[PDB]
RNA sequence: UAGCUAGUAGGUGGGGUAACGGCUCACCUAGGCGACGAUCCCUAGCUGGUCUGAGAGGAUGACCAGCCACACUGGAACUG
RNA sequence: GGCGUAAAGCGCACGCAGGCGGUUUGUUAAGUCAGAUGUGAAAUCCCCGGGCUCAACCUGGGAACUGCAUCUGAUACUGGCAAGCUUGAGUCUCGUAGAGGGGGGUAGAAUUCCAGGUGUAGCGGUGAAAUGCGUAGAGAUCUGGAGGAAUACCGGUGGCGAAGGCGGCCCCCUGGACGAAGACUGACGCUCAGGUGCGAAAGCGUGGGGAGCAAACAGGAUUAGAUACCCUGGUAGUCCACGCCGUAAACGAUGUCGACUUGGAGGUUGUGCCCUUGAGGCGUGGCUUCCGGAGCUAACGCGUUAAGUCGACCGCCUGGGGA
RNA sequence: AAUACGUUCCCGGGCCUUGUACACACCGCCCGUCACACCAUGGGAGUGGGUUGCAAAAGAAGUAGGUAGCUUAACCUUCGGGAGGGCGCUUACCACUUUGUGAUUCAUGACUGGGGUGAAGUCGUAACAAGGUAACCGUAGGGGAACCUGCGGUUGGAUCA
RNA sequence: ACUAUGGUUUUUAUU
RNA sequence: CGCGGGGUGGAGCAGCCUGGUAGCUCGUCGGGCUCAUAACCCGAAGGUCGUCGGUUCAAAUCCGGCCCCCGCAACCA
RNA sequence: AGGACCGAACCGACUAAUGUUGAAAAAUUAGCGGAUGACUUGUGGCUGGGGGUGAAAGGCCAAUCAAACCGGGAGAUAGCU
RNA sequence: GCUCGCCGGAAGACCAAGGGUUCCUGUCCAACGUUAAUCGGGGCAGGGUGAGUCGACCCCUAAGGCGAGGCCGAAAGGCGUAGUCGAUGGGAAACAGGUUAAUAUUCCUGUACUUGGUGUUACUGCGAAGGGGGGACGGAGAAGGCUAUGUUGGCCGGGCGACGGUUGUCCCGGUUUAAGCGUGUAGGCUGGUUUUCCAGGCAAAUCCGGAAAAUCAAGGCUGAGGCGUGAUGACGAGGCACUACGGUGCUGAAGCAACAAAUGCCCUGCUUCCAGGAAAAGCCUCUAAGCAUCAGGUAACAUCAAAUCGUACCCCAAACCGACACAGGUGGUCAGGUAGAGAAUACCAAGGCGCUUGAGAGAACUCGGGUGAAGGAACUAGGCAAAAUGGUGCCGUAACUUCGGGAGAAGGCACGCUGAUAUGUAGGUGAGGUCCCUCGCGGAUGGAGCUGAAAUCAGUCGAAGAUACCAGCUGGCUGCAACUGUUUAUUAAAAACACAGCACUGUGCAAACACGAAAGUGGACGUAUACGGUGUGACGCCUGCCCGGUGCCGGAAGGUUAAU
RNA sequence: AAUUCCUUGUCGGGUAAGUUCCGACCUGCACGAAUGGCGUAAUGAUGGCCAGGCUGUCUCCACCCGAGACUCAGUGAAAU
RNA sequence: CUUUAAUGUUUGAUGUUCUAACGUUGACCCGUAAUCCGGGUUGCGGACAGUGUCUGGUGGGUAGUUUGACUGGGGCGGUC
């Protein structure tokens, strides 16, 4: 759900939040908690490597088991929880052996319902049944771009991803990025969907409300002195150049992809 | 014309009057009215009747019959 | 007095007060009418006198002033309060066709993109021609894959629906209509100011999406010019999760209910029958196309699904320019 | 002298039917901007009375209750004064008179939208015939005017739709 | 294909 | 400031630079198409080539004067 | 509840006055601007010169900056005073 | 010394740091002191600083550093594992009577108490560096309890009147006693028990975690403060004695009730919202290791140590910091009446101070306050300055608005003292009578006494009841600007920058991008509703053309063309 | 117009009189649609403009009063 | 001498495939019941990344340098 604030007292007028009563809010399961230390937007080489960073209110990290080490174990989803670290929210998995792990919160938000692991598992949602066993046309989430490498590709909020085609010992899926991509089909994925999908409807409303979120204000390149950014202030309304980043890259149209290692996995782009 | 009261809405004991009344001083409560047109401004006294027409309807009240209001303009008491 | 079209039913469904309401035995007697007691003065309108030049007028008598106030009577009928009655109405027994509604599943032509081959100056189009795509391989042709709108033909003497409308294939859920012999309440009904509900489109709003087509704008032509048609492109929009609006030729110009009447050609759907020598026929309801008799309208025509006939309820009309 | 298959299609005519927003009859009819002298209304920086709501200024006389001090008509009286009024004071209610912000109406105004009339002009030629791009309705984007281009609806259209 | 335009006013009714 | 152009039968500009030499599209009048004017196709008349001179065999051009115009422009005590 | 209004602590400077051989190479008064916040503050750490840090001023980097502070090259160089 | 006066959240007072004898005693005046100077936060010589418990060390750790082996970098230098350090964070024991010129949670005197070691007897599995539990930590909001405290009463000690009066109108002095223990109370928290058990707790587990069978209730926890107790001692006004009284003891009164009360204590509580909020160790407990009439454990009893650092004096201050005996600054901390919500503003308590040349003078004038006739913004670049306004509730309140605001709009009315109803009522609090039980930091009923709102009526008073201080001037036209933020330390305080919002675009993850000799980092423990960047500036109207230049995206035939 | 050279453009309104202020022009030698153009409220230590309240700002300045000026005694400078 | 099958085959590319090179930004084994990454085995990629010599292009990121003399002060035009 999504809510706007009432314009009572100055500054509240434009503030829009995402809200959900079907999802729990509180403290995390302590054996999967760490404080996760800040870099400050600086590295071990003594210079700034990031921008728009600093300060903010107190926050910890909820440890999600993206890279898995075993299969076959029966489980139940014990909790469905909010997570400040990710737009996708979090769910607590309780395995029959007395073991707990975190996963991304499934679209159904349902607690106390069983899920099975391994190639013996039923063709049912949320089971740890790898793509070699699944029908084409199924929805997967957190699709595991390369097998054994764990949860990456299509794992942020509102994602589902559908398996479109088969190509021998591989399967091909379609992305909202205009890309259609082939994967080695031993990939596990989450055999389902992820929730939220409302996070782009938020409106920050205030000029200070990013500050408590660890964000710092950043000056326009043509407003600072010519010694720090290739733009550089004038002279009123000067520019007289092609627009660039603080490091000389043309801000529009100019491309920067240079990988050239894995082109055979990418079937279509800008589709 | 979509707002209107507030002695208004419903009770209590004296005082005032020929006499009803929140007439009038106290005290006991918080409503009452209205689109099914409350209420307020603009204009205007009203009527026996007169004028019109086949009548309905419309217009109109001087002059001849009958009330009200008003007395430089505003305001206070007496007399009865 | 009018509301199909001159002037008007206010785009379409539900519905409280308001207003309306079958048939019968009681009962109240407000309304009504009856009867009586008061009133409608003086004038005045009308008829006939008196008196002042005629007459007016001022006066005398009649006749009027069809009205109004009350107290009794009657209760046909409206209101009101009891009580029946089964016909209106609603409920029920049984089911069908179709684009009626809702949620999901799904596919192809053409096109474009993805990935490639066969092959060479054309493509595409006009009265005639460019631009553009095009030799760097455009068009043609074909293999594999995928997207999206709209769902070709059927398709119209057709269905379903309150209007707008709604079609494509399958499944689940689901609204409303219609009839015969009986059952049930026993006037429970009709309409309805306000009230509560519903877009073909275009637009806007929050967020997506871009094949097809295309306002705007560019390129080239035609031409006086061409702000148009032609033609190479193309945004918004169309599509979707939806929201707001209430928009129109929402025009098949018929507000909603009730009832009587004259024929035919034709189709469908119930329901009941047939001495069914039929490859079917006939009653009787609902829908329903097109001619046609009466009657209404200036005229077209309406024509039993009325613009004939006639009760109940709610809105609208009274020159145009200007609005 | 020659040419004539044969009337497909122009010019100019006739009859017939369908349209007609035509009728000195297509040399018909017809739209609006611009030029310009006017008239009324709307909008309006403003200029200003009329009038009034609410909250408030105000305290003359009057009425109601108090009422020192000083006094004195009628009653009482020991003839000294006593009683109540007077006077002079007081607590209420209080005629005028004085503002603050609202509301509303009539006057009035630079400049001005749209509308009707006069100047028959300038501009193109938008609707009526199949009206030279079928028309129209809603609604966006454009547009010197008149319009034009799209999506859906509908014929107040039309060529064997 | 393309080929536009034409002010206002200006007739018949017998006794 | 200083710089660079234009002045061409009536209008507005090609021409010039490259010397063997006066024009185009309109305009004016008269035709052709027509009932007629436009659109359109033809016919006809007229250049101090701003204008005074210079120079040469020879021009509007080479080139000085006397005027008329525009563009950049006043960016220094 | 509060990137609201009052306001002491704290933070900060709109005006007038004082001070710049002044108590002081930024302190003072009287009216103050803010004051649960994009706040402010105690403490430590990390970032360094053609580099840092900056809601980014040739500002800040210990009185210092169109390259600070210290030393070396250095007894720089000066058609001139 | 007495008196007068000023400050009184400070001009009172407690304490670290950091400074460095400033604390004590003497004599030196030469120098010092913005003046004498006999004095000393001066010069100089000597005196004084005691710890099981304090605060620190040990233990543990953040940010971060240090870093063998290992790695990058001509090099300087950097990275980083095993490990190791480290505060502004977490952990064992402390309070205060005695007092000397100067010393004391340290000695003296009491009481409290923790950690490490040695060892016997009896019985006996103990135990990590690992695992679990806990430690444990967002910011506000709102009741209750409580106490040093407040203010009277009583009591003991004293006063009773030169003065208007002071034996029912009294006044002053005093009325005190820790940490901690025991009881286990306000306030606050809340399911256990008995049994078996799987691939988890990257090894082990009897403890967690999870699965099943069984079974029980009304108990399980935390504890401010009271009381006892620490303490028949201490403290105590008053009384008394003796050797050089040259100090140093002896003695000793009252020692209590009422109500209100914190910022402190219950409390990091509870409640509440949100941006979702350190870890480890001690401690409890499970097991791994290792070992055995050892060590450990359980019970009884003896017993050795508490080492390591600091301690005087200062303290918002002429002992710190500002070169100064400096218009100033400096880390922690407390806070009563009377009015008021007062770390507002006024006067004062407790308490301190009269501000480091002094004395004449008393002139226009200057620095700065107070008052002003009549007129008023006429002045001035500028109502600039000055002056006025200034509180609460009720009555009342427009244009414009993003419908929240504008608005405490504007304009005005009220605002003392006494009496009364209830001469003090409602809430809170509080002693009996009555009533009940295991019992007791006892409950039920009850409400004399204490504290005391809220409202109305009746009298009385001045010029004036927000009486003083402190505390908005008001409205209207326009531009600009969203509102809150940021700034050129000393000429700009803003319309700039930031910023909600927006377009265009790059980025498929070993992302793009950034640091940079190059690794390893940062992006991100993020993965296309995720991240990068530019500019414009929230919200509403919206937002056209030119592809010639130059760049970018894309394209490959033809031509120029290097190494070779 | 925070843009207009020449411009007090020219004009209405605001004053007795207005280079500014308020509302226009369409003549922008030269604004202009994210180097964004168009626009409004609370509001800002924001420029201008109109009025009242209060006022020694101004008219004409007056009186009152600390601390300094003056004179001592101590200590006792300096730029020049 | 044409063009070429089958057999033999040098070579730079294009395009697949294979894999010992190389990688792991996977797993496993052990260091280590180590938050470095060393070795080993496997899975999956795969002849490349990366880097040095030659070389074309571009290259303010970075360096070094100048803009003559006269102009009756400086300048526009003029002058050498």
């Amino acid at each position: 759900a999504v809510v706007k604030c009432k314009p009572t007292s100055p500054g509240r007028r434009h503030v829009v939040k995402v809200v959900n009563p079907e999802l729990h809010k509180g403290k995390p399961f302590a054996p999967l908690l760490e404080k996760n230390s800040k870099s400050g937007g600086r590295n071990n080489n003594g210079r700034i490597t990031t921008r728009h960073i600093g300060g903010g209110h107190k926050q910890a990290y909820r440890i999600v088991d993206f890279k898995r080490n075993k299969d076959g174990i029966p489980a139940v989803v014990e909790r469905l929880e909010y997570d400040p670290n990710r737009s996708a929210n979090i769910a607590l998995v309780l395995y029959k052996d007395g073991e707990r792990r975190y996963i991304l919160a499934p679209k159904g938000l349902k607690a106390g319902d069983q899920i099975q692991s391994g190639v013996d598992a039923a063709i049912k949602p949320g089971n740890t049944l790898p793509m070699r066993n699944i029908p084409v046309g199924s929805t997967v989430h957190n699709v595991e771009m390369k097998p054994g490498k764990g949860g990456q590709l299509a794992r942020s909020a509102g994602t589902y991803v559908q398996i479109v085609a088969r190509d021998g010992a591989y399967v091909t899926l379609r992305l909202r990025s205009g890309e259609m991509r082939k994967v080695e089909a031993d990939c596990r994925a989450t055999l389902g969907e992820v929730g939220n999908a409302e996070h782009m409807l938020r409106v920050l409303g205030k000029a200070g409300a990013a500050r408590w979120r660890g964000v710092r204000p950043t000056v326009r390149g043509t407003a600072m002195n010519p010694v720090d950014h290739p733009h550089g202030g004038g002279e009123g309304r000067n520019f007289g150049k092609h627009p660039v980043t603080p490091w000389g890259v043309q801000t529009k149209g100019k491309k920067t992809r240079s990988n050239k290692r894995t082109d055979k996995f990418i079937v279509r782009r800008r589709s």
